[PDB]
């Protein structure tokens, strides 16, 4: 009779519709409580994710808002597609819940960063990530917080980016993890699309090293790492810092920089073959190209799928794919709703 039903997963209740068999919690990678399912008019096995009164608060309700929206705008193999959307209350002034639904994936990338992959599925996921930011930037939609905890993976090494990125304060007691961000975003300074570029290459840095790349407990920690590591960058950079931004900046100590076979030893890569000899110094090359502190400096995604270590698997079909304010909690409710029921 009720197309829905309530099951506790965790802590969570979830209702969701009758097609949605034998929910298991599968995690949390930012936004909300994630379920896998079997989804019985489908077939095929799904993920849920619940939005609890995503329009509770003004950090909430802009992105559950924003990534209705954008699912809209967005049609790419390497980018979250939903299956479905579904809220079990009735009206607007019951409306509580959104539940989003997508094809079960088998991992997220987090967990790929921790196993010793070969060049073959390195080369592939980057590829991926790259088709994935140029089918967003195409949309004109500049990331600017791609991380490993929002891209899941399938055992066949196919990758998918779960969300749209920047458009505040947050009152419960999850984190954000900043370790990915590109200096002009650690810095206030203004950017382009290859912002999203310094995240990838924080990404590969991470699956050479096993460790994240620029750790710290905010911007200031962070930068630390980014200048002991990659070097105090040059005096044009600082030109186009803003003047208080620019005197921190200019007053820290002075680094050198260590090379790039010095970050990255031969050591992290297989060097039994002339096959894995060649593509260990590619992928140094890349990392070389990505790990840059200046964008002006830093390759293009363009050039990114143009260098050998990522152009094995270039494909025109997956490069070229046509692409198609501040509120009250209770205008937010509303703006959701609509969403919501289209
Ligand atoms: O986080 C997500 N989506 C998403 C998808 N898949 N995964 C994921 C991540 C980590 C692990 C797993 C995992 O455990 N998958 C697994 C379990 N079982 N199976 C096989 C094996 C046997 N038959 C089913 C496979 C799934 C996470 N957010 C999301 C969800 C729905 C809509 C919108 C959003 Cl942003």
């Amino acid at each position: 009779d009720n197309q829905f039903y309530s099951v506790e997963v965790g802590d969570s209740t979830f209702t969701v519709l009758k097609r949605y068999q034998n929910l298991k919690p599968i995690g949390s990678g930012a936004q909300g409580i994630v379920c896998a399912a079997y989804d019985a008019v489908l077939d095929r096995n799904v993920a849920i994710k619940k939005l609890s009164r995503p329009f509770q608060n003004q950090t909430h309700a802009k992105r559950a808002y924003r990534e209705l929206v954008l699912m809209k705008c967005v049609n790419h193999k390497n980018i979250i597609s939903l299956l479905n959307v579904f809220t079990p209350q009735k009206t607007l002034e019951e409306f509580q819940d959104v539940y989003l639904v997508m094809e079960l994936m088998d991992a997220n990338l987090c967990q790929v960063i921790q196993m010793e992959l070969d060049h073959e599925r390195m080369s592939y996921l980057l590829y991926q990530m790259l088709c994935g930011i140029k089918h967003l930037h195409s949309a004109g939609i500049i990331h600017r917080d791609l991380k490993p905890s929002n891209i899941v993976v399938k055992s066949d090494c196919t990758l998918k980016i779960l969300d749209f990125g920047l458009a505040s304060f947050m009152m419960t007691p999850y984190v954000v993890t900043r370790y990915y961000r590109a200096p002009e975003v650690i810095l206030g300074m203004g950017y382009k699309e290859n912002v999203d570029i310094w995240s990838v290459g924080c990404i590969m840095g991470e699956m050479v090293r096993h460790k994240i790349l620029f750790p710290g407990r905010d911007y200031i920690d962070q930068w630390n790492k980014v200048i002991e590591q990659l070097g105090t960058p040059c005096p044009e950079f600082m030109k186009k810092l803003q003047p208080t931004v620019r005197n921190y900046v200019e007053n820290r100590p002075k680094y050198a920089g260590l090379t790039f076979p010095k970050l990255f030893p031969d050591s992290l890569f297989p060097a039994d073959s002339e096959h894995n000899k060649l593509k260990a110094s590619q992928a140094r090359d890349l990392l070389s190209k990505m790990l840059v502190i200046d964008p002006a400096k830093r390759i293009s995604v363009d050039d990114a799928l143009q260098h050998p270590y990522i152009n094995v698997w270039y494909d025109p079909a997956e490069v070229e794919a046509p692409p198609p304010r501040e509120h009250t909690i209770e205008e937010w409710k509303e703006l959701i709703y609509k969403e919501v029921m289209n």
